[PDB]
């Protein structure tokens, strides 16, 4: 759309109020022009076709309740190509400035968020195991960061590079989730996961098992469910990652925590000059290794920790 940038207002899904970069042509738009070649949002009118009509509102104030999960879709899209731009210096998903689009009210009833090769997606939810899926700013963020993944490592989505894949999202979800400091935690989907039961979450970094998740390597899932168990052995990365940034000692082995910057910029650089398709759990931690390395020298108190970490997992 070719239109006049401007300002609106509305309420997100938890119902808190925000200002959104909306573009005017006879309607106002869920397109924002600051960023890149711009973040849009669309309406898939619960249906499974897709990308569903621009959304197109009529006076720039968006308080319905049909209205909620697209500010917040719009809104936490442009935090987290904030996020890359301003802490990694990365324009967009490629690199290059991409146009970033998502649809809302996919579907009906629908339990999941996800990046279709082209775009990010999100169900409303039930309404009893989720609300509306935009209104996690770590989901949000989990569904960027596999785009990200897809443009630069390409992690095949099964068995250890998929589990890897995986992480690397809820990492950077949560990475996203303290640079908002919207209620920050080392849990996933804690916003919109169970409206009626408080303080659990889908994943959690600091204690997978907690849901049934592993997180040491001998735990790891061996079948061929979920892609060989992409969303069950991340438990393993994201562990690892959780211990390279707070510290704590984890089936006996201590590590000193190197805090949240580190960390981000050690997984990034692993993951955009180190990591391929096919990497599994020993080859990334080589990469995090070497990451490190070239970042804060050989005999850092960085490396030493990223070393503990992956040893307290189980992960050689
Ligand atoms: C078993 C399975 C398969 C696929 C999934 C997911 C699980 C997982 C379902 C949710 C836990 C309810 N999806 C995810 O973890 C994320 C969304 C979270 C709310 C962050 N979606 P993905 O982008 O990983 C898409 C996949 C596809 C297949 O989700
Ligand atoms: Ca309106
Ligand atoms: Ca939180
Ligand atoms: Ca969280
Ligand atoms: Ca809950
Ligand atoms: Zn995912």
């Amino acid at each position: 759309i070719t239109g006049t940038s401007t300002v609106g207002v509305g309420r997100g899904v938890l119902g808190d109020q925000k200002n959104i970069n909306t573009t005017y042509s006879t309607y106002y738009y869920l397109q924002d022009n600051t960023r890149g070649d711009g973040i849009f949002t669309y309406d898939a009118k619960y249906r499974t076709t897709l990308p569903g009509s621009l959304w197109a509102d009529a006076d720039n104030q968006f308080f319905a309740s049909y209205d909620a999960p697209a500010v917040d879709a719009h809104y936490y899209a442009g935090v987290t190509y904030d996020y890359y731009k301003n802490v990694h210096n990365r324009l967009s998903y490629d690199g290059n400035n991409a146009a970033i689009r998502s649809s809302v009210h996919y579907s009906q009833g629908y339990n999941n968020a996800f990046w279709n090769g082209s775009e990010m997606v999100y169900g409303d939810g039930d309404g009893q195991t989720f609300i509306p899926l935009s209104g996690g700013i770590d989901v949000v963020a989990h569904e960027l960061t596999h785009a990200v993944t897809d443009y630069t490592a390409g992690l095949i989505y099964q068995n250890e590079s998929g589990a890897i894949n995986e992480a690397i999202s809820d990492i950077f979800g949560t990475l996203v989730e303290f640079y908002a400091n919207k209620n920050p935690d080392w849990e996933i989907g804690e916003d919109v996961y169970t409206p009626g039961i408080s303080g659990d979450s889908l994943r959690s970094m600091s204690d997978p098992a907690k849901y049934g998740d592993p997180d040491h390597y001998s735990k790891r899932y061996t079948g061929t469910q979920d892609n060989g168990g992409v969303h069950i052995n991340s438990g393993i990365i994201n562990k690892a990652a959780y211990l390279i940034s707070q510290g704590g000692t984890h089936y006996g082995v201590s590590v000193v925590g190197i805090g949240r910057d580190k960390l981000g910029k050690i997984f990034y650089r692993a993951l955009t000059q180190y990591l391929t398709p096919t990497s599994n759990f020993s080859q990334l931690r080589a990469a995090a290794v070497q990451s490190a390395t070239d970042l804060y020298g050989s005999t850092s108190q960085e490396v030493a920790s990223v070393k503990q970490a992956f040893d307290a997992v189980g992960v050689k």
